[PDB]
C-alpha cells in the first residue's frame, strides 16, 4: 500500500497544477512542511490532503479566482477540480481524517504544490530501483 501506483496519480495531477497558473495560485495554504519534523508518512498526508480542501473549499467560488474571461474561468474550474482530484488520492494514501495542523507560516498555494511534488517524488524514488 506504500508503494502502490495512488503516487503515481498524485504525482500526475500535481505536474498538471503546476504547469496551470491562476489569479489565485498565489493565495496561501498552512505550510504544513514549515515543521522542523513532519510526523508519520500517513499524517504527512492526511495535513496536506487537510490544508488543501480549506484551499478549494474556500476559493471555489471566491471572486478573486472566478475569472473575467472564459479562459479563466477554465482554468479555475480546471484547478478546483485537479485539488479534489489530488485530495482524494491522499486523503486514500492517509488513512486518516483527524489530524492537527500546528504551523503558523502560509505559504502561497504554488509553492506549497511544488513542495509536494517533491516530496512525492522522492516517494517514487526510494519505492523504485
Amino acid at each position: 500500500h506504500k508503494c502502490d501506483i495512488t503516487l503515481q496519480a498524485i504525482i500526475k495531477t500535481l505536474n498538471s497544477l503546476t504547469e496551470q497558473k491562476t489569479l489565485c495560485t498565489e493565495l496561501t495554504v498552512t505550510d504544513i512542511f514549515a515543521a522542523s519534523k513532519n510526523t508519520t508518512e500517513k499524517e504527512t498526508f492526511c495535513r496536506a490532503a487537510t490544508v488543501l480542501r480549506q484551499f478549494y473549499s474556500h476559493h471555489e467560488k471566491d471572486t478573486r479566482c472566478l475569472g473575467a474571461t472564459a479562459q479563466q474561468f477554465h482554468r479555475h474550474k480546471q484547478l478546483i477540480r485537479f485539488l479534489k482530484r489530488l485530495d482524494r488520492n491522499l486523503w486514500g494514501l492517509a488513512g486518516l481524517n483527524s489530524c492537527p495542523v500546528k504551523e503558523a507560516n502560509q505559504s502561497t498555494l504554488e509553492n506549497f504544490l511544488e513542495r509536494l511534488k517533491t516530496i512525492m517524488r522522492e516517494k517514487y524514488s526510494k519505492c523504485s530501483s
